[PDB]
């Protein structure tokens, strides 16, 4: 998938997703 | 996908999503 | 996958998640 990202993320879901 | 962002992302999906 | 990113990820599931 190719991210190397630098803060925090999903990939595809059902589900929520929370960052403070 | 060549992200390398610096923050949350999503790739797609059926879920909400939530950053604070 | 491919990730090596820099921050906290799901990976698609049926659970919430935080970061602070």
């Amino acid at each position: 998938y190719t991210i190397y990202n630098s803060t925090g993320i999903q990939i595809g879901a059902y589900n929520y997703m929370e960052i403070g």
